[PDB]
């Protein structure tokens, strides 16, 4: 069912806010949203071009791309997600960042590393293992599945870690800059690699990257400091989901509480800002939400309020913000401080002009969870056409080709 | 000026709540409140007898005594505060816990260790140093003052620490049990010893009691675990002031944020509770307040809300709860969860029958900050008489004698 909504045009959501060196004209953001419409070889496609161009028509909007791989070792998905380690990649993404820029908008890229939840069948085809902070499995099934193909998860060595910072991520930060990205965002949420490293249930390392709160955070901060000196702090973002239990993160039930784990981290980030090295934004994930799925009113067990008392800079919040629609009481409270942005993912998928719709209170077209993760244009770029010209076949046949 | 207030009789504040093995009949608590009306040799007096008896007339009230010394080394004050290390002490406190008990009320004792803020002139007269986690001074004055008498603050050795746990505090937990106390509360706030140990601005130790978040907390937790096995978890309380800057604690401006420092600690305490070793209550200090003095609306920079999302047991809050009087909107919100108690200190000083006054909305007699810390009965037990029989002289002459 469609969602009736009131206008946000006169709210703080259309007041300008400086994020790094760029000024957005709306505080409404498209957060990183995986869609598996990249080409086979992990390169951006003619579909992604239209799909990102489509959503940048409100001048000065900030778009954040789907999780993108930093390297072959960082992948692990059965679907076609994009990468940004080769020149092939970058030059293609370039065509897209140009498109968004020509519309006065901005675009940040989320850098992801799967780690302990990589599909062992696929890593095998790259002559790779599944890796992680320690050698753990999401589920009991995910561990057997891995062994069956003879490709168990192995823990990175103190050396392979350093190479992530100075070879793996560095290369991608640079291909990103070559690609035209206005920011890059370290995906430190949803129980992927960096989240794996941050929290005790997935990180029982004995070296300097494990063993204490400080150690566990050690790696994330090394990427921040080093990448700050390659792209500049003003182009670095990070995402966190303190409360999510996606891919089996213990969250509030771990041996160290997320408040403890993430205040430490956030407050370290603030100290850097104090010395003039503040990153652009901290992207957090509201407790209503966990990964790509809602959390029920009864299981929410915290908030991200602590982030606001510790970090003085820009915050990006997302997660089912139309729950108290059509008035948006909650969203308006969250943006009251005038340094907070608000993310709309799923409703962005089916509302290419979402920023416009929210501005003028136009009813939100519902989203097709069925076509989130499929491999064709059906349920992807269709929402931009007039519904009565959509040819469900022709469009299901339409897979990602190449650009130009 | 007097404070007009509405009745709390029908609120959750007069619903029974189980705290350890005792059930209170009111949630309104007298928090630890230093008054310096003990005898010269740190033994309880005929004045303290009347003063604590006076406030226990509502059956099932919980009273918490003024900070009490655990040993000669733990003192450091120019005024006459009580101790609980000798038998002399205990037998005297006994006369008092009996009095409160005969009134169906309960009484916990706050165990304090001054540390780095001991007056070096007085420690000298015991042939002692000022001690601490590290060798630091509150102020630049407090360091010079100390040297002038040739008694600088020295850092405890790894050994002296162990002795606090197994000799210093153990002895006092036992003299406490001998004394009739229903609980004992570890004073881990206001920048005294345990707070000194918990936080980085006062703890740069290189052993196991410093160097990490975990290490810094190590000592507090060792006292919890060990004292749990001597008095039982159900008789242990701890107080924290996450945000106070009393005696120069950096609070939100330290190298580790209080949220980080105290979530860790509180969540460790919860894990013990999960194994059946939960202490009786966590006493926190609301950001409106810092030590014995108010904090202005502009400098409050956090809340203790994180404590409630982490600890599942009884919480005791205090700190200027009549700010939104006469309705008490805030107090009623804070007790809504039905496991929270509310502390009234200063208004308890001049309202011996405070519990009764709050129950029936009777106007609160104002307090005399001038006579908080003086050495006679004037401004102490006077508030229990009819004001027009008070003889300001006779009562200023009246100093602490002995009991019976
Ligand atoms: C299909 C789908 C793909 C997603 N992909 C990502 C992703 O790659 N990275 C990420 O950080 N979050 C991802 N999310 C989570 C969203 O960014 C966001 O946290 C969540 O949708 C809450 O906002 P919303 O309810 O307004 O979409 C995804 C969510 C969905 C539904
Ligand atoms: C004179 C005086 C003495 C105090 N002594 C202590 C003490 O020994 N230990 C302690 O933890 N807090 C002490 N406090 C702080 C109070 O317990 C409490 O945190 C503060 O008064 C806020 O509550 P109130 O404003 O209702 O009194 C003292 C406060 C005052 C005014």
């Amino acid at each position: 069912s469609s969602v009736k909504i009131s206008p946000l045009k006169d709210s703080e959501a259309f007041q300008s806010i400086k994020v790094g060196n760029n000024t957005l004209q709306t505080k409404i953001v498209y957060p990183p949203t995986t869609r598996f419409r990249a080409l086979e070889d992990h390169t951006p496609s003619d579909l992604q071009l239209q799909y990102y161009g489509d959503r940048s028509t409100f001048p000065g909007t900030l778009l954040i791309t789907e999780a993108t791989f930093v390297s072959p070792q960082a992948s692990g998905w059965e679907g076609a997600a994009p990468g940004i380690w080769t020149d092939k990649h970058a030059k293609a993404w370039k065509v897209i960042t140009d498109k968004v820029h020509a519309n006065g908008s901005f675009v940040s890229t989320q850098l992801i590393f799967l780690g302990r939840v990589a599909d062992p069948a696929v890593m095998k085809t790259r002559g790779l293992n599944p890796v992680s902070a320690s050698a753990t499995y999401e589920s009991d099934a995910a561990k057997e599945a891995a062994e069956a193909v003879g490709n168990p998860v192995r823990a990175l060595t103190t050396q392979e870690v350093k190479d992530l910072v100075y070879e793996a991520y560095t290369n991608a930060a640079q291909k990103a800059m070559d690609a035209g990205f206005d920011y890059i965002e370290l995906h430190a949420a949803h129980g992927y690699l960096l989240d794996q490293f941050l929290q005790p249930c997935t990180n029982q390392r004995t070296d300097e990257y494990g063993g204490s709160i400080e150690n566990r955070a050690r790696l994330i901060l090394e990427l921040i400091d080093h990448l700050s000196t390659i792209v500049g702090a003003d182009k670095i973002g990070i995402r966190i989901s303190p409360w999510a239990t996606f891919q089996n993160m213990k969250a509030h039930k771990d041996t160290v509480h997320p408040l403890t784990t993430f205040s430490y981290l956030v407050h370290e980030l603030q100290q850097r800002a104090d010395k003039g090295q503040g990153i652009a934004y901290i992207s957090v994930v509201e407790p209503r939400v966990s990964g790509n799925v809602d959390v029920s009113e009864e299981d929410q067990a915290g908030d991200n309020e602590f982030v606001s008392k510790i970090w003085k800079g820009v915050i990006l919040k997302a997660g089912n913000y139309s729950y108290d629609a059509p008035e948006f009481k909650t969203l308006k409270e969250d943006i009251a401080d005038k340094r907070t942005l608000v993310g709309f993912s799923r409703y962005f998928t089916s509302n290419p002009n979402l920023v416009w719709k929210l501005r003028d209170g136009i009813d939100l077209v519902p989203y097709d969870r069925n076509t989130f993760y499929s491999d064709n244009n059906y349920g992807y770029n269709t929402f931009s056409m007039d519904s009565e010209e959509v040819d469900k076949e022709l469009e299901i046949k339409r897979v990602p080709s190449a650009i130009e």
